[PDB]
C-alpha cells in the first residue's frame, strides 16, 4: 500500500513524509536541507534530505537522478547507503519532490581532530579502503574524499558520504588527464598522516602553495614521469622549479609505526601507475589485525552511461520516478 503522509512547516518549506519518521528538525540548508527524524520501523536516527527544486532545469534533473541513481547502487558497510526514498505524489503528473533517507550520522573526522593511537589509526583507514574497494569495483571514483565526508559513530565505524583541496590528488587539483582510481589513495595518505601527527599534511593557501608543500615532501617529478606530460608548457614550468629531492618519511611522522609510514610512501606518490590501489593497501601488513580477504566485498558494476545523454526535463523526471518506484528497502 501507500503510507500516510503527515504536512508541517519547517525549513521555510511545508515537508511531506510518512508518519514512520517522527520528531523532525532541521540539520542544515543550502541542493536540499535535511532534517533529523526518528524513523518509527526500524528504530534509527536517519537524516531525511528534501531536494530542493529537484526538476527546475535540465541540470538540475539529471543531477536529481544521478544522485537517486548513485546512493541505490551502494550497499556496503563502510558506504553511505539508502534507507528509503518517497514522494508525497500519487503519480507521475504531480511528481515535483524527492525525498533522500539515510543513516543519521555523529561525528564526522574533523570532529575527531581532538590524538589517535595507532590501533585506532589502523581501524579507521581500514575502514575507508575497505568502502573505497567496493566503490572503486563498480568504477566510481570519490574525487574529494576528505574528513567531513567521514562519518563515524560512537563505537568508531566509519561510513563514505558525499561522492577545502588539502586532501585531493594533485593530478585533479590541476586537471591532468593522468588519473586513476588512486586519486583516492592520495586523500587517504593525508587524511592517515593527519591522524598520524594531529595537523594537516599540506595545508596550502593557493593551488601553487599547495602544490609547492606537496612536492617539498614527495620531490620534483623524474624524467620518467615527466615522460607521461603532454603540454610542452607543463614541461617546462615543471622544469623551471627548484628541484626538491624525496624527503624520508621516517623523518617526517617521527614514531610513527614503521608499517604505517611504508604504506604512506606508497599513497603519497606522485604519478598514479605506481600508487597503492585500495584492494593491495587492504593486504598491506599494517592492517594485519584487521584484513580478511573474504570479507572486503566489490560492487555490481555501475551503469554511468546515462552521463553522456542529451534528454528533456520530462524524461529525467519520469527517469527519477521509475528509480522511486522500484526501491526496495535493506
Amino acid at each position: 500500500e501507500r503510507p500516510t503522509f503527515y504536512r508541517q512547516e519547517l525549513n521555510k518549506t511545508i515537508w511531506e513524509v510518512p508518519e514512520r519518521y517522527q520528531n523532525l528538525s532541521p540539520v542544515g540548508s543550502g541542493y536540499g536541507s535535511v532534517c533529523a527524524a526518528f524513523d518509527t520501523k526500524t528504530g534509527l536516527r536517519v537524516a531525511v534530505k528534501k531536494l530542493s527544486r529537484p526538476f527546475q532545469s535540465i541540470i538540475h534533473a539529471k543531477r536529481t537522478y544521478r544522485e537517486l541513481r548513485l546512493l541505490k547502487h551502494m550497499k556496503h558497510e563502510n558506504v553511505i547507503g539508502l534507507l528509503d526514498v518517497f514522494t508525497p505524489a500519487r503519480s507521475l503528473e504531480e511528481f515535483n519532490d524527492v525525498y533522500l533517507v539515510t543513516h543519521l550520522m555523529g561525528a564526522d573526522l574533523n570532529n575527531i581532530v581532538k590524538k589517535l593511537t595507532d590501533d585506532h589509526v589502523q581501524f579507521l583507514i581500514y575502514q575507508i579502503l575497505r568502502g573505497l574497494k567496493y566503490i572503486h569495483s563498480a568504477d566510481i571514483i570519490h574525487r574529494d574524499l576528505k574528513p567531513s565526508n567521514l562519518a563515524v559513530n560512537e563505537d568508531c565505524e566509519l561510513k563514505i558520504l558525499d561522492f577545502t583541496r588539502w586532501y585531493r590528488a594533485p593530478e585533479i587539483m590541476l586537471n591532468w588527464m593522468h588519473y586513476n582510481q588512486t586519486v583516492d589513495i592520495w586523500s587517504v595518505g593525508c587524511i592517515m598522516a593527519e591522524l598520524l601527527t594531529g595537523r594537516t599534511l599540506f595545508p596550502g593557501t593557493d593551488h601553487i602553495d599547495q602544490l609547492k608543500l606537496i612536492l617539498r615532501l614527495v620531490g620534483t617529478p623524474g624524467a620518467e614521469l615527466l615522460k607521461k606530460i603532454s603540454s610542452e608548457s607543463a614541461r617546462n614550468y615543471i622544469q623551471s622549479l627548484t628541484q626538491m629531492p624525496k624527503m624520508n618519511f621516517a623523518n617526517v611522522f617521527i614514531g610513527a609505526n614503521p608499517l604505517a609510514v611504508d604504506l604512506l610512501e606508497k599513497m603519497l606518490v606522485l604519478d598514479s601507475d605506481k600508487r597503492i590501489t585500495a584492494a593491495q593497501a587492504l593486504a598491506h601488513a599494517y592492517f594485519a589485525q584487521y584484513h580478511d580477504p573474504d570479507d572486503e566485498p566489490v560492487a555490481d558494476p555501475y551503469d554511468q552511461s546515462f552521463e553522456s545523454r542529451d534528454l528533456l526535463i520530462d524524461e529525467w523526471k519520469s527517469l527519477t520516478y521509475d528509480e522511486v518506484i522500484s526501491f526496495v528497502p535493506p
